[PDB]
């Protein structure tokens, strides 16, 4: 029996739709949901999304309140649809899927994705919720993760961090390490070799190994000559540089954290999403150096360093392709006289 | 448990809110309510209103179904809120009072019209529905209706038309002439000896006695002679002068039908509500004779040639006091050497 | 290289699109899209759907121009989509479905009918398009129309009339009567005999019959009597009872029609979309007369007369079916001692 | 001293803004403009132009309420803004102008028609407001419109009829033929001689002339023969063609006009203007015989027979250039063996 | 002579309403007021109100701009409106109260307060204002503050802080601490002992008592023997356990501080609005032990010593109610063996 006051009662009541009985006055007012406290009304949600208010208030209470994947890990594995829940993107203030299963009245294709009508979407599958696993193994295409092991299926190891409430974090008190697994036209897939972004902040950027330690407390001099990085153009692609016009690489969020302790700067999201590569315009303040799209991705300094040491460095110009969080990331490596130039996650 | 699934669930199944249970899937989006069906929406409301735009679907939702007085009589007198009901104002598309008593969770500033809340404020009750006659005896302020006679409360006759869903009639198969009572802190009021408008529309006006059939059919000078209204000026008040660039008289709704048949007009509407006397910005389309703001009263010819010949006529100008729809209607009497210049509903 | 300026281009210059390039200036504020024009805004479309402004527009432009079937024929035979066309909803003002293919970037789910995402929904074809009918038999589910015959596929004969531009009409100029196929689940379904609506206008009422004259004509007794109409209670069904506060009957559009001629009557069409059977909350301004559901079917009165004159009037009351615009229409019908009482489209 | 709640005063006590002082409630939600009476919130003004709300408010409570000139006039004499009045475009339910001079601190680029802002602007003045004509002389670029002679200036006499308050009529009561005068770049303009669009109605279409008298009356090839109009495709270009799928000719007011009397059709307006040539998607409703783009002109028919006979009929295809309303309108001549085959105005 | 330029006209010069005559030209557009400066429209305030946005845009402007009760103390001495005033609500970005007494027309209910509609309402009375104290003499119901002795009547001393612009201090230039008096239905009285929430933020938090200062300095350990805590379950109640998936108590402001310096957290507010109490959907990002409703109380740790240590320990669950802000609000105290296992602000 769902309902706006519902829902609403729900909310205030338990943080989130929970099941429970009761109603609260509410009231609608463009794209804002209110409800009456003590004769005043007192804003409960404001919708960010393209769904009518209502219907988003709705999906926004009833998202997922455990540590889930990040968007980004779905997307780039190819995810359509949950089961029963909602994924909601945080970076977006919207639900990460357009249709639900067994969620809404409104945007419900179907009840249960054993229907017909998800046959052909990538259903998402949370192992940790009862009959998910079975469903898995019924549905023709679907993305399942689990905290253990699943009979029959070999398993691939994802990310440390999962978001809990919008909160990207590696879980002490929860399980944020998931086991994934992938059905494409009814075959078990094999998922690939991949490495991970770290989903890190400029803000409250922390290192996660010692060459990130040394990365951030060593000079530039140092650092380079330390982890033998002479002519891998860490100077350009990782520090970056910023005494021309246009700033130089600057292509690591690890390098972008070092600047920002130093001098801030301005970074216009002009794509704000979850994604494996974001690309910003930024402006430094302190120089005036600015680049109008620039890729930064959040790997492990070790990882990075790992990528870059592992290519042919012989060719003027090419495409090296590279697994991250599960995607194909085209990455544009420049070399000359067998040396570095740049190589920067290519902008296509 | 009330809900904005369930009241679209009864606006759909019974063409108005019934009591009954169910839901529908309803989406919002700006000032409108859909509801789904086969996958596409249709709409179901459109606010017009100044509340937010479920609570005034709920409103309209529970509107009164049956003959009700029109909103110009509760105005007049001094109606703020109904019990247990909503009078809709279809000449605005909103609920004819701001607040509700027991009707919809935002809009209620009491379950029961007994609250002390209430008390300052005139309530209007309805006789037809069990225990309020009742109510009204121990309220302290407000208006009753009734089909037949309540022991010891003295009647006021009403006018024979009610509205029904918007519907101005006088009843055949259903009551529409009640009985009025008024109270005042707590004491009933005598209701004044008053004259009632005809509620008619300017399309579909209809003649209601021998001498309105005689105005629209007779030409104005031989009406002027078979009902002896020489030197009463229905010339320039009630026919309408269009000679020069300001609109001349044309104060009686009568006058604007019979003129309506031969050359049509403009008439702007520049404060849309119901009341005893309307204001038109009115433009003659054959003549280009225009008046910004043209007073008109739809009286019985019959009611208003009574008004008119009850006059002293030896007086240049003077207020003429008329009770209709209980309330004091101002007239401008203008008289020269014992006859009338103009005579209207004086403009406050 | 589709665009918002593009299809205003052609809405100013084609009355639609049309496939033309050029672009000219938009501006869109709230749910309204106006051109400039000599330097002030031209209103060129009003958002009224559930979709962004500037993604309606596109579709209501890339509507289709030539007749097509009328929507409720659609939704009874369960068309989801249709094929590289708009059908527009004149009724809702919106598209007849929510998504389109090879149509809008917005709202395609594929870019032709025979992708993988379309085989579950029931896709509309058009065979007056080239490769429309072969689509048609390749695609999973669909529905499609022809002028002629299509070889080894068994016809069924549609409506005379069809939707041009909005305006139902039998095609005198260009061809309205269509040949209809249903494919479920890849297989060819025959499809039911049926009757069909007439989808006339109560104010602009046709008669398309002889017995149609002579209700319209003849007073209630003597068509009665002329038709053998005794103990069919029409008195009651189709002229309709404005005796008592519910308002008896009046089921059939002619009925409305009749009665409209002689005193108007308020209709609040509180579903409004196209459909088979529609629901009316009635009140008659002439007697107070009301009903809150009053079911409404246009069919030709002797094709009302065929349908009840074909039941068995032995039983209380019992479900009676009749397959009208391909779909099943539920009649209550209600007996007394081997004469009808009354026959209604059965209320859901 | 203008405000909101002033003009609000004035419309409420005046029907528009008279300079009056006083004020009233108001409030604004979205694009409507309300005023508190009696507890309620009645509505006074809606915007639908692409000015805020209470800017556009206070532009239509101070439109002149004088006979002025059509806004397709103004518009053919290049006139870009106003002399202290808002020219309302009753047509598009939003100002004639983007600025104004001297009426709204909002719309104003002047206070008065001298500063130098103005002088690139063909700026309308009228002469029967004090002082007007002699501001024409001194601007640089202008429009004025008078009731009779200004001293050494050649006089132009424009169209019969004028817009009363969204009512175009010939005035008897008032004066709507103007003398027409204009100026570019300091010097006075001989404006050209020119026929008259007659602005009449489809719905309530009247003759101006015998020959207009019998286009309506007689049947079409006794006109033709009486009026010597063989030859000169009036079956098609008059008339109208409806035996195919695309409507054939019908560019003359008058022939809609015919055809309305006896067949309905729909006339959809897609570019809602007021100009000299209108353009209408027309569909049938009796044949389903339609045209996207049919360009139709209100000319005197007796107008239209003297340009169609005063054109050399030698020649396949060529331009026509005629003058109706001040600007040069472009019509297709189509001729074969010396008669007519069509004649339109030019789809630019 | 109030209007909208007139209010935007003293926000623009004096920073609000000031009574200053004057007007600045205005725009609206949506929920947004603007003033024109050189050209350019200036954003002067956005309605995040249920109020239309002129009318909220004047109570803003109207705004008690001394240092005034929070919210949270009105709303628990059972304040419904304010006499002469507006207490502008900045936890809800709207006023505190719905109606107003000689602020503004449209939201006014009286002039003076002591007009028969506010008999049943508590008004609020500020004796800083001249002839308020006697104001609240006459009236039925209301709460009067004062800084100084009222003869006769006996004081509470209310809070050592106020709301000034909507910063909570601690007055040193200007008085925050209030002696409050209330009357229902025409008697004082008398108001409860109470204690008084601190309204700290977490950003800023600071200690204001030796036992505050050793909370934050020492180590949990250390504090809990010091103060001879043991048995009281401060461990889980004050300094929150994040161990398991549901984070454990965390009820004290206190308590999120200390934890806050060390690792950030996010709380979700998700009934934004004033309160004695309020709830968090909060989720700890170092360990990621989350809880959909945190209760957290800003008591001063003493006074939740005291409270603590006045308890019966020997049963299971029980209701405490301790009056805070001088409303009663209920505790959960769970105990075992004697001692304390939980004690939180009961929600319900
Ligand atoms: C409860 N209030 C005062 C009534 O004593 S009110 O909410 O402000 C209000 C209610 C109804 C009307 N008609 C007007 C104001
Ligand atoms: C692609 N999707 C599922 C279809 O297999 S959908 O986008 O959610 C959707 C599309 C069209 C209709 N009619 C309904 C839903
Ligand atoms: C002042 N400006 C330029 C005029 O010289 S303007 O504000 O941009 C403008 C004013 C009126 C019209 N009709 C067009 C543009």
């Amino acid at each position: 029996a769902m309902s706006l006051e519902n829902v609403a009662f729900n909310v205030v009541n338990k943080g989130h739709f929970d099941g429970q009985q009761g109603e609260v006055p509410v009231s609608i007012i463009n794209n804002t949901v209110y409800t009456k406290v003590d004769g005043v009304d007192v804003e409960l949600f404001e919708n960010k999304t393209t769904l009518p208010v209502n219907v988003a208030f709705e999906l926004w209470a009833k998202r997922n309140i455990k540590p889930v994947p990040e968007v980004k890990i779905l997307n780039n594995l190819g995810v359509d649809i949950a089961a029963n829940t909602v994924i909601w993107d945080y970076k977006r203030d919207a639900p990460a899927h357009i249709s639900t299963i067994g969620v809404c009245s409104m945007t419900d294709i179907a009840k249960k994705p054993t229907e017909t009508i998800c046959a052909p979407l990538t259903v998402f599958f949370d192992g940790r919720v009862d009959g998910q696993v079975d469903l898995f193994r019924n549905a023709r295409n679907g993305v399942l993760i689990t905290e253990g092991s699943v009979k029959g299926l070999q398993p691939s190891v994802g990310p440390k961090q999962a978001s809990l409430n919008g909160v990207t974090l590696i879980g002490e008190a929860v399980k944020t390490q998931f086991n994934y697994y992938k059905k494409v036209d009814g075959v078990v897939q094999q998922l690939p070799e991949t490495y991970f972004t770290q989903s890190r902040n400029l803000q409250e950027f922390k290192p996660r190994s010692q060459m990130e330690i040394d990365f951030l407390e060593l000079a530039m001099d140092e650092f380079i000559e330390r982890y033998k990085l002479e002519g891998y153009a860490f100077e350009h692609i990782v520090y970056g540089d910023f005494s021309h016009s246009q700033l130089g690489g600057l292509h690591l969020l690890i390098g972008l954290a070092k600047r920002f302790k130093e001098s801030p700067f301005e970074l216009e999201d002009f794509i704000p999403m979850d994604s494996t590569v974001k690309n910003y315009f930024i402006t430094d303040a302190q120089t005036g150096s600015s680049k109008c799209v620039c890729s930064v991705i959040d790997l492990l300094l070790d990882d990075f360093v790992e990528i870059i040491k592992s290519q042919d460095l012989s060719v003027v110009s090419k495409v090296v392709k590279v697994t991250i969080d599960y995607t194909e990331i085209s990455f544009m490596l420049w070399c000359k006289d067998g040396h570095v130039e740049t190589f920067y996650p290519k902008l296509q």
